[PDB]
């Protein structure tokens, strides 16, 4: 997707704003592990209260996708811990 507004980035996720939005009712922190429509995933709800645009930051990669949260590689069904940026990956 494209930019949101005059700010960019997204609303934030996970713990503080180590998170943020990203596909559909999703939440995945890089630095914060991979959250759909998960607790720590939640701070998407405001995704879904105020029809506006939005951005996410999804680094692409071979898995199917791009990456996101902890290692992750998410799809436009949903995330999964890729070996591709930390998780499943090499002990990153």
């Amino acid at each position: 997707a494209v930019l949101d507004l005059d700010v960019r980035t997204c609303l934030p996720c996970g713990p503080g704003g180590k998170g943020r939005c990203f596909g559909p009712s999703i939440c995945c922190g890089d630095e914060l592990g991979c959250f759909v429509g998960t607790a720590e995933a939640l701070r998407c709800q405001e995704e879904n209260y105020l029809p506006s645009p939005c951005q996410s930051g999804q680094k692409p990669c071979g898995s199917g996708g791009r990456c996101a949260a902890a290692g992750i590689c998410c799809s436009p069904d949903g995330c999964e811990e890729d070996p591709a940026c930390d998780p499943e990956a090499a002990f990153s």
